[PDB]
């Protein structure tokens, strides 16, 4: 997958080569430093002079200042690459995530698709800011240090290189054993704590049995076992500290003592021995840090397969519409449509339904509250495709009209009309470009929204603050109705609350003034039967099939599947 | 606090004094080491001989071995103190988190009252062990190091003490500024992620407007602000590294050069210069470690307050009642009780109810399906207190009796009878010990619990696996029904949920043996109006006063609110 992660850095090679060059300079400065420290000490003790001027100068000016400056500049350019990579991953992932067909969002969760947008992209940008930085820096420094301490005195080099594996071996053995015993104690305490968790979380029954003493005592037993487990963990820790400490001591004193014999023999200088000891410590620390960072880098490159998982997934439907004639009537028809989801294809919610809607006239819908009525709402909004059948808007199917045009000639208001945390002069005129104020005023009046709006804390621009949860259901549905009416839509798809505790004048006036005195091929989805009393063609349905048509007077006349419900209401 | 926290270590004084002494020894050895290292280098350079061998000995054996062994023993004894303190706190906390009156369990949560237990007692023991370890160790070692590097050469100590505060001040300044800018960048990225989250989490209403593109654009610009906020953070990081590095360098080079002149002038000996530089490094490291760890210690004692608020919180309702007669009659009478909650004391959910149960005679209780009927069982089980009224039980009220004897005379069967993770021989004697297994199977046959026990995959003594889901509704109902008979209770209580998943076999076994044949003053709080199949009395009340009594044939005659329920339902 690293053939991809390169391609999302290809517009950053300028920053990358600048940062890499200054990284290499920083490492070389910090690995040429100890040799000249050794030359300084040797200039003190061997030739007692003021050659120390020139050597302290060589240390302080070029090597030290160069290391510090290059370190700062490498830090700067890597922070810049971090932010630019973060921004471009977030933008590409979103812009190709918000263009999937809705069944995508029905399958996958929402907390997961926000984890994969904040935390995962943070990890896959730290993979290039931090971990590759540290790993490459310390690799260059380790190579430099090894070559130096070979050039200085290869006897001590051979000694310490036969030495370091012994330290690593004993430390790793005892550390792994102690870690195992520590994990065992942690698991024992959690298992012993789950009993207290349950007896706390179900205190009613225990109270009913007067059995609290025999829960304190079982906790005392299930804990008093952990102590006898823990003594062994203490002993293992003690022996681990002894083992690591004494092996490190033996290697270090062997180094210093062989070095002493060399310096007295006359095969080195005091400066080169001090240089060798400092190089030994630097090599130890750098080996430690390189060994540490591999966990983080493995975790990062594992996280880099969640972003690229979604950042290019082909959508399963195309919005290939082209037509957009400005003049419609609104002949919503259905041609034996049967529809099922993509989540459970064997169950059925609509079977060969074929019912029409007369232009410019109300046409409600109702069912047994157990069959699929909402599914006709979700099919007409062109969310999901169809299995069998076809739907058409004034002759041509809805698969042919232009996308924004199609959802501008239809509308929707629903059971839970969500209002995004914005201004109410924006929530109303949501999807269409900045229509002026007076149209919004006429719209809010035409849904009894303008009533309360002027009585809020500012009027129209009262942004729906407090994380967008301040308004109540009545104003909610009325402002939603205002939102659909702004577009002047030839069709409308309306839904009604199950409690129906609102003013309720809006729906009857929609059957009377809002949609009856104008071209509005309104459809209704009614749970509360307070609107059955007036309609045009109540097409009651069940099991995904049409059973009755015509006015609900004939439903009362042919009292099948409907007259049973009106007695269930009273 | 600190005083009680000390009072919960009082049994550990032996372990504490032993570990403290060994901590002192380890710190003293590790601070005596570098002086003798400097003496070794001295003997290499100044008087080139094998007088070095004495000093390599006095470094490798005494100081190094002693330091490492003492560190091992200190680590071991602090692990033992950690586990003992953790155990004692958890035991005492759970001992006094189960003896509180149940209103205290209603008010508080249950996720908190386990997170508190586990993680907070972990923190309180971790405070003492880990951080008093680190703080006390580094205090002793820093005192020793300062005394030495004053003993060696005082001009050098005065120069490095003019040096270290300047390093600390410059690092402090620039680190504060850089952390400020990094925090602002994190906040801006989180804000833009929230504006993307409100569109991910509300996809359907967005799709309804063909408004994904403007959402992608809003996200793009809300990101392209972060880049401009981030360049300033890059410059802050640059200057932070430059400032810290250059100050540290100037201090170090001034010290090394002044030491060079000191060695040239005969004022010192090169071994003491190496000793002084090693002491400078050690002192810097330990100062940084203490400066890190004080914050963790303060956080630890800030968490250590959450335990002692519950350790000795006195219980509200004390079960000081102490009485247990041999035999009894079993006449329960709710006598003008004035019961009141403590979670919403404005309302009076039960005010002066008056009705008496009869020995062996069923007394069903149903109500208006919204009013307070579910409280009577909690009144009977002596959960909550009561202001006025006295439930007289055979000469004495319930409050006078023994706790265990009380809940051994009375039982209950909840709606969803909670059954903890045990075996189905444990549960059928929860509080009652030393039960013969044939009594268990007999009192399981009396409620038809023998059915799904033998066919379950382990025989009789099957453990309730998967955290209590290997049984179902009617199963666990028959289980709890088997519970309420193993104790031979002269009083019984029952309840049942609105689902009524059992196929009415519960009522067949109610009227079978322990409702008519055996003497059990059965009460019942039944939904769905199913208990009217048979009754020896019926109480229907509302909010404290009883409106209807007598057998249900009077309820047919006195058709108030009752005869309409059987016809409205289906
Ligand atoms: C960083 C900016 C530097 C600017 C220039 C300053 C010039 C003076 C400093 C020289 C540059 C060194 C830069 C990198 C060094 C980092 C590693 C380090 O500091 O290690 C020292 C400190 O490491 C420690 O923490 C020491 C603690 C243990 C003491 C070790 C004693 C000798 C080992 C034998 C004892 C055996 C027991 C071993 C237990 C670890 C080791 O001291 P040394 O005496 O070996 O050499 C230092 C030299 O004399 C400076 O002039």
């Amino acid at each position: 997958t690293l053939q991809k992660l390169l391609s999302y850095t290809k517009p950053d090679v300028a920053f990358l080569v600048a940062a890499s060059f200054f990284l290499i300079v920083a490492a070389l400065g910090e690995t040429f430093l100890p040799y000249y420290t050794g030359r300084a000490i040797d200039s003190i003790v061997i030739q007692k002079s003021m050659d120390q001027f020139t050597t302290a100068v060589v240390v302080v000016c070029l090597l030290a200042i160069g290391s510090s400056l290059a370190a700062g500049i490498r830090g700067g350019i890597f922070t810049l690459v971090f932010a630019r990579l973060n921004i471009r991953l977030r933008n590409c992932l979103f812009r190709s995530l918000v263009s999937q067909e809705t069944s995508f969002f029905d399958e996958n969760r929402t907390g997961d698709l926000i984890s994969r947008l904040t935390s995962d992209t943070t990890m896959v940008s730290d993979l290039v800011s931090q971990n590759i930085n540290i790993f490459l820096r310390n690799t260059v420094k380790v190579t430099g240090v090894v070559v130096f301490m070979f050039s200085l005195s290869w006897q001590l080099s051979l000694v310490t290189f036969m030495g370091f594996p012994i330290i690593m071996m004993v430390s790793n053995i005892y550390g792994k054993y102690y870690k195992r015993l520590s994990k065992e104690v942690q698991s024992a305490l959690a298992r012993a704590s789950t009993t207290a968790e349950e007896t706390i979380s179900a205190m009613k029954t225990v109270r009913s049995f007067a059995n609290e003493e025999e829960e304190a005592e079982v906790f005392l037993r299930k804990l008093q076992q952990v102590y006898k487990l823990n003594r062994k963990e203490a002993a293992a820790y003690m022996s681990y500290v002894w083992g690591s400490g004494l092996t490190l001591l033996v290697v270090q004193v062997s180094i210093l003592y062989y070095g002493g014999h060399l310096v007295i023999s006359g095969q080195m200088s005091s400066g080169n021995l001090i240089a060798f000891i400092i190089y030994e410590f630097v090599l130890g620390d750098c080996m430690e840090s390189v060994g540490s960072v591999y966990s983080g880098l493995m975790q990062g490159v594992g996280a880099a397969e969640k972003v690229f998982e979604f950042i290019d997934r082909q959508p399963t439907m195309v919005h290939d519409g082209s037509l957009a004639p400005d003049h419609l009537e609104g002949r919503v028809d259905f041609e034996n449509v049967t529809f099922t989801y993509r989540t459970r294809p064997h169950t059925q919610v609509l079977q060969n339904v074929s019912f029409s809607l007369s232009p410019g006239k109300v046409t409600a819908l109702v069912g047994p509250s157990g069959s699929g009525k909402s599914s006709c709402v979700n099919i007409l909004e062109n969310f999901y495709p169809l299995q069998g059948g076809r739907v058409l808007l004034d002759g041509k199917p809805i698969g042919a009209y232009d996308h924004k045009y199609l959802h501008r000639v239809i509308s929707l208001v629903s059971q839970e009309p969500v209002l995004f945390a914005r201004s109410i002069t924006d929530n109303i005129s949501y999807g269409l470009p900045t229509v002026p104020f007076e149209m919004v005023v006429e719209a809010a009046q035409k849904a009894n929204a303008h009533g309360f709006i002027m009585e809020l804390q500012d009027g129209y621009s009262t942004e729906t603050g407090e994380k967008g949860a301040q308004l109540s259901g009545g104003q909610k549905q009325r402002v939603a109705m205002a939102r659909a009416l702004v577009r002047n839509p030839p069709v409308l798809i309306l839904d009604e609350a199950t409690s129906a505790l609102d003013a309720e004048s809006e729906y009857l006036i929609q059957q009377a003034i809002h949609g009856n005195l104008q071209r509005h091929t309104v459809l209704i989805i009614a749970h509360r039967l307070s609107t059955v009393e007036r309609a045009h063609l109540i097409v009651v349905l069940d099991k995904g099939r049409v059973v009755q048509q015509g006015t609900h007077q004939q439903l009362l006349a042919q009292g099948g599947l409907y007259a049973k419900l009106v007695q269930r209401q009273m």
